[PDB]
């Protein structure tokens, strides 16, 4: 035989920090992780409150690093500014913000914040606007003692850079380069902040935020595998992709509705110490009725409830299904009211049924099942307002 020759291998694939008895462990780790993501960037630009927090300064967090992130476009990941912040965690370890607990469970809150902006042409430093945006979410987190998680929204209702642009709200999602670390102090995650547009936010309400944030993934300019913020992006990911709606859609359908209730134009009519009614009639307007389909397929079908307020007055709707507590309608007397909030039961095998013909979404619609005496109209907006 021959004797063995070697294997030959065809394609090759691709220290502590100065003076770190000055580093707090918390900061050390936070900044060790950050240190393992940009070696070459040993002393990024800072944003650092000069009146501490625990002084009775308004910002809570006490640094934020600016980072220059080349991407990939290999990988249709653009180059961005990269943005990690320290005090949302236990830095210190001294009880001077933060209860210390030990190197179990949570340190502080249990994460620090992280952002990616799309880098413009002519821009040769980090925008400092985001440390400032980041210093208003970790007020609201300081204030409510709330911790976020990854998929939670964030309603902001004004332009993250104080500018005309249509990215308006966030999500939160994992970094995606940035791994938990394990302190003194206890577990540290990074929570990434996404831009987003008030129809996304809506979505993610509707459906859940993790899907939501897949969706952002596939389109680009939303966008990307890295969730990268575009402030200049003029159109949703609806607007880009029309058959991204039935993703939701289905989405919805599969995992079931995040959404318990909304406020909209909408009222109930009785056709014949809470009252049992016989006979029950429901009425929306365009918009309000649109919501239907969600309602009964995202919530009664997962053994969940939903509730339409009246933007005007004190009437309410509530659908349940047989899987609930403490509701006053059942499945013997299905249409019940307490004043003028109205509980309605209704069965998997009957939501069904109703689903048949409950599309989508000429003024007055009229839908009616005889046998069950339940009446549903789509009505115009003027039957509300007046």
């Amino acid at each position: 035989g021959l004797v063995p020759r070697g294997s030959h291998m065809a394609e090759l694939r691709p220290a502590p920090p100065a003076f770190a008895s000055l580093f707090p462990p918390g900061l050390h780790a936070i900044y060790g992780e950050c240190r393992r993501l940009y070696p070459d960037q040993p002393n990024p630009l800072q944003v650092t409150a000069i009146v501490k927090y625990w002084l009775g300064g308004p910002d809570p967090l006490d640094y934020v690093s600016m980072y220059r992130n080349v991407g990939s476009p290999s990988a249709n990941i653009p180059e961005h500014w990269h943005y990690i912040s320290f005090g949302l965690s236990d830095l210190y370890g001294d009880n001077r913000v933060h209860e210390f607990t030990g190197t179990d469970g949570p340190s502080g809150f249990g994460f620090e914040l992280t952002f990616r902006l799309k880098r413009e042409t002519g821009e040769s430093a980090p925008p400092t606007w985001p440390a400032e945006l980041m210093q208003g979410l970790a007020r609201y987190v300081f204030q409510s003692e709330n911790t976020f998680c990854s998929g939670d929204h964030v309603s902001w209702h004004s332009p993250l850079d104080n500018s005309e642009s249509r990215i308006q709200h966030m999500l939160l999602t994992e970094d995606p380069q940035m791994q938990p670390v394990q302190t003194p102090f206890g577990v540290v995650t990074f929570l990434q902040i996404v831009g987003v547009c008030t129809e996304e936010l809506h979505s993610a309400q509707q459906w859940n935020g993790q899907g939501i944030l897949e969706l952002l993934r596939t389109v680009p300019i939303a966008g990307g595998p890295w969730l990268i913020t575009d402030m200049r992006r003029g159109e949703t990911i609806f607007e880009i992709d029309p058959h991204l709606q039935e993703r939701v859609d289905k989405g919805i359908e599969t995992d079931g509705s995040n959404l318990s209730g909304v406020s909209a134009k909408c009222a109930w009519d009785d056709l014949s110490r809470t009252r049992q009614l016989e006979s029950v009639h429901l009425k929306f307007n365009q918009e309000s009725g649109a919501l239907i389909p969600l309602c009964l397929r995202g919530r009664l079908l997962h053994g969940r409830h939903f509730t339409y307020k009246s933007i005007t007055g004190d009437m309410a709707i509530t659908f349940v299904s047989t899987g609930v507590e403490g509701a006053f309608a059942t499945e013997e007397h299905p249409y019940a009211a307490h004043g003028p909030w109205l509980q309605i039961l209704l069965t998997e095998e009957f939501v069904e049924k109703m689903l048949e013909d409950l599309e989508d979404l000429k003024l007055p619609k009229e839908y009616s099942w005889p046998e069950k005496k339940l009446k549903v109209s789509i009505l115009p907006d003027v039957v509300f307002d007046s």
